[PDB]
DNA sequence: CATTTTTATACTTTTTTTACACCC
DNA sequence: GGGTGTAAAAAAAGTATAAAAATG
């Protein structure tokens, strides 16, 4: 039916305009002020579509990016002031599937949105053990009964999950996790490692899936 | 591996633009030099990505894209000199998946490729291993086996053995080593390397007495084979 | 209230130290 | 005998878990 556009931007107006230009082409409008609240209606709403504004103060807009990138595929479109080539390029990079520097043509993005919606196989889900994950859904089963992950726990597991097979430093999980600010509390990383292993080791003794790399981090298997 | 892109363009100075840029970041190059030769070459070569450049004189661009849509779902980048917003509404309606106006950057180019090609081309290709004897190294993923089995080494046993494996072949003095897997502090504690390179040796090799890969030079340092 | 952060303590791995055999 | 290779300790660095205090 009508496609879901999430909107993450900080300046009224351009939320206001935005939504009365898509609301008006058949799409239902949510927006964000923030970037973590952009996260969490991420998470909540499933958005087909997400616009971001570079220009948001509170965080970063290319971190914004790749946490989401961690879980999931929507297409990005970002809107931005700067028209340098270095920040297309970074933002692209991220995982943005389009990038326009203000101002623009309404029209031109209107076009750009239906491009990037009529691009869309099933969640590709991750079995170990008796656990199955489904990262775009953002939902685990243990055995056959839903298990519920907290947002850091699951951000820690989506990071893992992503790089299966290969051992993550500290200092990679800890940016990727919590983010740049905390990169020396290996301990906050210890404890959620802990979380992450007793809700889904069949024994968190003894890991056979979340294995620690001592000295140097963590890594997951199969 | 490779990503086969074909250009659609006429113009030589573009078409220089186009290789280098293509070129550049490992891709390989089909060209057409009409839009019918276009359309041609992207059925017959089956490209993983089609450059059309609207400039071409032989006939509409966007009548090629709607064209070509009615029997390929194959991205297609569009160039373009003018930057009035008609011709990108129309083009992007067409079924084109990208829109670059005058001027644009090699680096911006490159990066939009990139993204196009990622829905499709992205397989998660196997990461590089380094290998001798039943030994198989992944430096990326820090993890190494040993036939079926996994080996584990310590932090400072695998920085040895990527200094050794980085330098295969060529002989390592002690003190430009032990700058690199100690520090600058430790140059004179050669006593450390001795027992480590034993615990590489006992762990990796098949005959830890009789070393094959791990050979030790006698007064200057050490050399890593294979 | 669920969740994150701080706090405290038992525990394990790795590094360094220190020891005794080697060998042309 | 200077330079080199195994083995075992003592020392240092790193890890797991619980549980209270803080966050919003």
């Amino acid at each position: 039916a009508m496609a879901n556009v999430l909107i993450v931007e900080d300046e009224q107006a351009i939320r206001r305009f935005l939504r009365t230009a898509l609301e008006g082409d058949g799409m239902r409008v949510f927006e964000a002020e923030t970037l973590q609240r952009g996260l969490l209606e991420a998470a909540t709403r499933k958005p087909d579509l997400i616009i971001l504004d570079l220009g948001l103060p509170d965080g970063d807009g290319i971190e914004f990016i790749r946490d989401l990138r961690q879980w999931s595929a929507v297409p990005v479109i970002v809107l931005s002031a700067r028209s340098e080539e270095s920040d297309k390029i970074a933002a692209l990079d991220a995982g943005a599937d389009d990038y326009l520097s203000k101002p623009f043509g309404i029209g031109e993005l209107q076009a750009r949105l239906r491009v990037a919606l009529r691009r869309h196989a099933p969640d590709p889900l991750v079995k170990f053990s008796d656990v199955t994950v489904d990262l775009a859904a953002r939902v685990i089963h243990r055995g056959e009964e839903e298990v519920h992950l907290t947002p850091i726990e699951f951000r820690l597991l989506a990071v893992l999950l992503n790089n299966a097979g290969k051992v993550l430093t500290q200092r990679q999980l800890l940016n990727q996790v919590w983010g740049p600010n905390a990169v020396e509390h290996s301990h906050y990383l210890r404890i959620y490692m802990g979380h992450l292993r007793q809700k889904l080791e069949q024994d968190p003794a003894r890991p056979r899936h979340f294995i620690t790399e001592t000295g140097i981090g963590y890594r997951f298997m199969l």
